[PDB]
Order: structure tokens, then sequence, then C-alpha cells
């Protein structure tokens, strides 16, 4: 399980609203940590809601959570991590492992945010150059969130 700083914890907010869960549009009862892709929430934190759901006509999404999360990443970390329930806690517990395996940590906890992002761009399809087909915020907007989470760049 991965120790949160404050680096950490704003990328994760970054992510929330690159990812459009916590980012103020999307209705929510917590802080995106209830939203479904699609935008629908859940009150049930136990676990991942595993909704899919359609987006369009030609695709759709598990991601859930705070951080967008696919299920199938979702079950990886939770066992990885021996997390018991799918509460913010254990949603932020695998967005820093994805993090820290893009081996971006160290660029997270050193500001290097657009190394970060472009290290996490993998991770989540909002993140440019993630080449997701998704709509991709421009790194620019990113770091500008991510800077309003309380993150720091550079
Ligand atoms: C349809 C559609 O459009 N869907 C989109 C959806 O896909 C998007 O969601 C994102 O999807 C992508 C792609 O599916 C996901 O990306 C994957 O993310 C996982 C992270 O959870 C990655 O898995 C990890 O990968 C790393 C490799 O970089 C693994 O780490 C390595 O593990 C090995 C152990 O096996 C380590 O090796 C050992 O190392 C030691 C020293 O440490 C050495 O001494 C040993 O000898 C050595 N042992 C061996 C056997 O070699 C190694 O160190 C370590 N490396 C690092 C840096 O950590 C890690 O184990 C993997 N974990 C899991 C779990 O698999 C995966 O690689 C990555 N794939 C790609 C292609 O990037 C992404 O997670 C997902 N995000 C979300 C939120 O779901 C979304 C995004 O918005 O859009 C949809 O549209």
């Amino acid at each position: 399980m991965v120790e949160i700083n404050n680096q950490r914890k704003a990328f994760l907010d970054m992510l929330a609203w690159s990812e459009g869960t916590d980012n103020g549009r999307q209705k929510t009862r917590n802080h995106g940590y209830d939203v479904i892709v699609g935008g629908e929430l859940f009150t049930d934190y136990s676990d991942h809601p595993r909704k899919l759901v359609t987006l369009n006509p030609k695709l759709k999404s598990t991601g859930a959570g705070r951080y967008q999360l696919l299920s199938r990443w979702w079950d990886a970390y939770r066992k990885q991590l021996g997390l018991k329930d799918f509460s913010p806690k254990s949603q932020d517990a695998v967005a820093l492992q994805q993090i820290k395996e893009r081996g971006a940590l160290p660029m997270i906890d050193r500001g290097d945010i657009r190394q970060a992002i472009d290290r996490c761009s993998n991770i989540w399809a909002s993140l440019p150059g993630a080449g997701y087909g998704q709509f991709e915020h421009k790194a620019d907007s990113l770091i500008a969130k991510f800077k309003e989470a309380g993150g720091t760049v550079r």
C-alpha cells in the first residue's frame, strides 16, 4: 500500500478531474469516489460498482470510483494490496500503485508532472498522449487542475 503524500494526493485529484469524476460538473455523493463512468453513481463502497456503463453506441466502460479504475485493475490491486473494501482508501491505494509502477512516483514526488502525466498517460485516457481516442485534456490543463488539487510542478 503506497504512502500518500500531497504530491500524490494531488496527482490523484488531478486524475479525478481529468477523468471527470471529481470535476464539479459530474454529480457525486462523495468526491467522484461514487462516480461511475458515464456519470451515474453508486452508494455501496464495500466493492467496485462493477457496473458496465455504455457511453456511446460504439463504446463501453467499467471505469468507476474517483480514478475511473477499470474493474480489471481494481481486482488486481485490491488483491495485490489486500484491500478490504472499495472505500476511497482502497481507490487511492490503487491509483498510487499504478502511478508507482509507471515509475512516476519519483516524478510526481518531484513535480515532473508532465513527465508523470506522460508516464501515466497509459494509465488514464483523459491524459495527453494516452492515445485512447478518449477526449485527452491538454497537458497544460491537467497541470492546472493538478496544481489546484494542491500539487506542485516543475
Ligand atoms: C477499451 C479502452 O479504451 N479502455 C481504456 C482503458 O484501457 C484505460 O485504462 C487503463 O488501461 C491501461 C491498459 O490496459 C492500463 O495500463 C496497465 O496498467 C497496469 C497497472 O495496474 C500495468 O500493469 C503493471 O505493469 C508493470 C510493468 O510496467 C508491472 O510492474 C512490473 O512488475 C514486475 C513483476 O512481474 C517487476 O519485475 C521484477 O522487478 C524486479 C525489481 O523491481 C526485478 O529484480 C525482478 O527480476 C522482476 N521480476 C520479473 C518477473 O521480471 C517490475 O519491477 C515491475 N515494473 C514496474 C515499473 O513496476 C506490474 O506488475 C503490472 N501490474 C499489473 C496489475 O499488471 C500494465 O502494464 C499497464 N499496461 C499498459 C499497456 O500500460 C491502466 O491501468 C488502465 N487504467 C485504469 C484506471 O484502469 C482507460 C484510461 O482512462 O481508458 C479506457 O478507454
